[PDB]
């Protein structure tokens, strides 16, 4: 229904904050592809800290487009970032 | 040490035979980055058919410069074949 007021849990290869979490997810809105070097240092980093965020309604469709790629994503994101 | 005559086992989504498991392989050799879009539907896809293949020394390194993102990456190729 939209607007639900709810969180998305996310595991990432680094214990990042929320703000940082946030950069990266609306970061991936001007995200086409991802590169295989990128892809492949994402797809073997451990990702193992939790990390959520309660969604504005505009993360929401964000989140609701991406589906299950957007905790390979963001990690990519962050292997960008970084 | 090369030359070892093993396996690499791979999850598809689809029960594709050993000819065309090798097709896509050699494919990866001119793939630079994964859309967004067929990354989701690989991701999203229930890859539960087994398919290996011995490898030759040629495939080898493919096998070893992927790494890890080698199954999924089978798996975006054949949803870009598809």
């Amino acid at each position: 229904f939209m607007k639900e007021k709810k969180r998305a849990t996310f595991y990432l290869y680094k214990n990042i904050d929320g703000r940082k979490l946030r950069y990266l997810l609306h970061k991936l809105e001007n995200v086409e592809n991802v590169d295989i070097d990128t892809l492949r240092r994402a797809i073997e980093a451990e990702k193992k800290y939790k990390r959520s965020i309660t969604l504005t309604e505009e993360e929401e469709v964000i989140i609701q487009r991406l589906g299950k790629s957007a905790n390979l994503l963001l990690n990519c994101e962050l292997v960008k970032l970084d």
